[PDB]
């Protein structure tokens, strides 16, 4: 019955494309659009997703611009709403789909050189991740999510690796180090390993989602960051620290899985001869 909210969704898209207003007003627009795109999913279910995707693509790049350059602007409260909206826009666009999805949103973001700046941001991800000026935690999270979603498709993974992913990851130094060699300690390790899981998933996703071309790239990622993969593969009082530990080893388990997926998906062992 969310058809009365549709015309609201339309008004929001209009204002945004126009870009008239304080970012405070566009934060409101982004929030409304986020809730509409997430309150729709949960020949009639596809027709609605069709009406929506149609509403978005109507304004074209003119719309994706305003939302993108807010995701990288001064106002922090705004860039969070913007990054979340984008993450939601590339989700309802895949939901409108057969694996040969040719997403017009992902294609648009690449055409706006937004995936480029997105990957480049990873160079300072570590400092950006451990610090609460500085962008929000919900923002950085929304960014890693967007990255992971782009890589779960063929064209998207291509765009991300074409924007030099492995390079920015090497420059971030997030992997070329050890985590335990560094607020409680267990919390610090849950946090760090959390970041490692995210990025490790983005790498595995980009490698599997292509073919044979990037097998070399992921292979080199493992070799160069070996020792960490092997260190990971090798394995207050009673209220928060018991859960803190429970969480830490769970994030370490997740990371171990990601590495194993990136190993079999190369495959590293065959290489190791």
């Amino acid at each position: 019955m969310g058809d009365k909210l549709f015309q609201l969704f339309q008004l929001c898209l209009s204002a945004i494309s126009q870009c008239s207003g304080t970012p405070e007003l566009r934060s409101l627009y982004y929030s409304i659009c986020y809730r509409y795109l997430t309150a729709v999913v949960d020949r009639s279910v596809t027709n609605a997703r069709a009406r929506t995707l149609k509403a978005i693509t109507l304004y074209g790049d003119r719309l994706l611009n305003v939302i993108c350059d807010d995701a990288y602007g001064s106002d922090t409260t705004c860039q969070t709403a913007a990054m979340i909206l984008l993450n939601a826009l590339v989700h309802t666009s895949r939901a409108s789909s057969p694996a040969d999805v040719d997403c017009p949103i992902i294609d648009a973001l690449n055409r706006l050189n937004f995936i480029g700046v997105l990957v480049d941001s990873l160079k300072e991800i570590l400092n950006e991740w451990l610090a609460p000026a500085s962008p929000s935690q919900q923002y950085t999270s929304a960014k890693l999510a967007l990255l992971l979603q782009l890589c779960q498709t063929r064209q998207g993974a291509k765009y991300v690796l074409q924007a030099n992913l492995f390079r920015a990851l090497e420059q971030s130094g997030v992997f070329a180090a050890d985590p335990e060699l560094v607020v409680p300690r267990v919390v610090a390790l849950e946090r760090h390993y959390a970041l490692l899981v995210a990025l490790a998933r983005v790498v595995g996703a980009a490698v599997t989602a292509r073919g044979a071309h990037n097998i070399v790239q992921g292979r080199k990622f493992l070799t160069q960051h070996r020792g960490l993969v092997v260190h990971v593969l090798k394995k207050m009082t009673r209220r928060d620290e018991i859960l803190a530990q429970q969480a830490l080893e769970e994030r370490i388990e997740e990371l171990a899985e990601a590495f194993m997926l990136l190993i079999t998906a190369t495959g590293f062992l065959e290489y190791e001869s």
